[PDB]
DNA sequence: GCCG
DNA sequence: CAGTACG
DNA sequence: CGGCAGTACTG
């Protein structure tokens, strides 16, 4: 990157526009700052002529004017939004309200189970943790599945598939290559986890159905030294293998560019399964369900699309 | 915010 | 349903 | 003008 003092500076705009709730707009400037991670910079993809000049402000100026006039509520709402469970108008209704600091929200706030659960964490969840972490999470996971059934297939997703040094969190994707192996598997998973002290709290884990798709909670691993790590796990049919491990190995951008790319060519990608033959409307709305395609492997993804193939590694984007 |  | 989240 | 991805929970 060659512009850092330009980047630096938009990003702060970026999470502003984010937080206060204004999300297309936060995307674009995204696309921005990734492309530079006044002619010229028309001619890049993702900067038009509205961010061009902000870049122009910056080279020539050295400060940038819309940075100064950021609402002073923003570094707050970005201190609320970063409680798991709460979004961008959960923050702005706690600021309306005269919140300004964690201790507030802790003393005077309503809170969902959720949103109680990332306050006590709020600190645990800002970081990240070295891959061997991760590695050792994803292997606790995977022995308590094996032991259930062996031949179960277990795998970390995420920032970790995609060879990064740090993880935010343990991304499991669990499958079966005999058909449909799997009933009630997280109900012994979950109690097998649990006995060994192993998971510490539950964000989103409906248990009384039947068909939970994912587990999103909390773990820690044992002895010292060690911190509470968010883990995600998600059970699938082996048919939905590849589609579910290409979305869970994102990046999140990568995966919405893919998407945005097949509905261009009438089908739709999903966790799920890649579809050809979807029917939409003028808004770009699914008016008809298309037909699901074989995708065996990630590559088959890919060259439906017509795609070259990308490893985990060249997927950051 | 960008772009078709 | 709105809000938030997952990648 | 208007789409910007397509899903799964909570309450
Ligand atoms: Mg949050
Ligand atoms: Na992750």
């Amino acid at each position: 990157n060659h512009n850092l003092h330009i980047t630096e500076k938009l990003e702060v705009l970026a999470k502003a526009y984010s937080v206060q709730g204004d999300k297309w707009r936060a995307l674009g400037y995204a696309k921005a700052i990734n492309a530079l991670k006044y002619q010229e910079a028309c001619s890049i993809p993702g900067i038009g002529k509205r961010m061009a000049e902000k870049i122009i402000e910056i080279l020539e100026s050295g400060h940038l004017r819309k940075l100064d006039h950021i609402s002073e509520s923003v570094p707050v709402l970005e201190l609320f939004s970063n409680i798991w469970g709460a979004g961008t108008k959960t923050a702005q209704m706690w600021y309306q309200q005269g919140f300004r600091s964690l201790e507030d929200i802790r003393s005077q706030a309503s809170l969902t189970t959720q949103q109680a659960i990332g306050l006590k964490h709020y600190s645990d969840f800002l970081e990240r943790m070295p891959r061997e972490e991760a590695t050792e999470i994803e292997q606790t996971v995977q022995k308590a599945a094996q032991a259930f059934n062996s031949g179960l297939l277990c795998v970390a997703c995420g920032s970790y598939r995609r060879g990064k040094a740090t993880c935010g969190d343990v991304d499991v994707l669990i499958t079966h290559p005999d058909g449909r192996s799997h009933r009630g598997i997280f109900s012994r998973l979950l109690d097998s986890l649990r006995q060994e002290g192993f998971l510490t709290d539950d964000l989103v884990s409906q248990e009384e159905n039947g068909q939970q798709q994912k587990y999103l909670g909390v773990c820690r691993l044992p002895g010292p030294g060690r911190r509470h790590r968010r883990l995600d796990i998600i059970v699938v049919p082996y048919s939905e293998f590849a589609c579910a491990l290409l979305y869970f190995t994102g990046s999140a951008h990568f995966n919405r560019s893919m998407r945005a790319l097949a509905k261009t060519k009438g089908m739709s990608l999903s966790e799920h399964a890649l579809s050809t033959a979807v029917v939409r409307n003028t808004h770009g709305c699914k008016v008809g369900p298309g037909r699901v395609l074989p995708t065996p492997t990630e590559k088959d993804v890919f060259r439906l699309l017509g795609l070259p193939y990308r490893e985990p590694a060249e997927r950051d984007w």
